[PDB]
């Protein structure tokens, strides 16, 4: 597994469960091209995104809809939606960290 | 200012200064239009991107230039840039101000929302 996803909530120390996530590469004309996507589990996580075939270099766009996340649990929150954009260059953990009104993320690249 | 851009760097314990930042608001047909761009001061801080009569409702998307920083900066970072993308002024005006910690592999965001 090349890419893979993790969410947490920050407010009730948890995974956060059912979030869709959609993956995007983008294309020779400046335009995003769907890639990949899924909802994360009940551990928060998203795996078997892609195979290491389909993972080449490139720029890619991993967008978490936060919004469903928080509307879901009666919070109104900030954002639309949180977006990690990055270059592959020949596993990485995209690591999210959610919050109403703040997010983080980190890659763990190993 | 209704919308204010502060920008630090968790490396060097210090303001992130000259970080681009480009704004965006979502058209009609769903285009990001530009809407006002910058860059941070010696204080890491963002000022005069708008006025309350120009910042009306809408969805807006704050990019920070966050390769550029870094790269400037003789380093290659992971992220491109860092996303900020939020529905404004959606029950009347707000003053936002969206703050960002930055590192090499990971950054963070906040929003305030005032009155
Ligand atoms: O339990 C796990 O599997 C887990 C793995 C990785 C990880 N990173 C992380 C995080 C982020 Cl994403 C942003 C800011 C601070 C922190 Cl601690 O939380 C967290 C939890
Ligand atoms: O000194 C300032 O003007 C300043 C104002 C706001 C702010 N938020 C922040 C932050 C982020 Cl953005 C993400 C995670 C944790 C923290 Cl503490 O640092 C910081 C510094």
């Amino acid at each position: 597994c090349p890419l893979m996803v993790k969410v947490l909530d920050a407010v009730r120390g948890s995974p956060a469960i059912n979030v869709a996530v959609h993956v995007f590469r983008k294309a020779a004309d400046d335009t995003w091209e769907p890639f990949a996507s899924g909802k994360t589990s009940e551990s928060g996580e998203l795996h078997g995104l892609t195979t290491e075939e389909e993972f080449v270099e490139g720029i890619y766009k991993v967008e978490i809809d936060t919004k469903s996340y928080w509307k879901a649990l009666g919070i109104s929150p900030f954002h639309e939606h949180a977006e990690v954009v990055f270059t592959a260059n020949d596993r990485y953990t995209i690591a999210a960290l959610l919050s109403p009104y703040s997010y983080s993320t980190t890659a763990v690249v190993t």
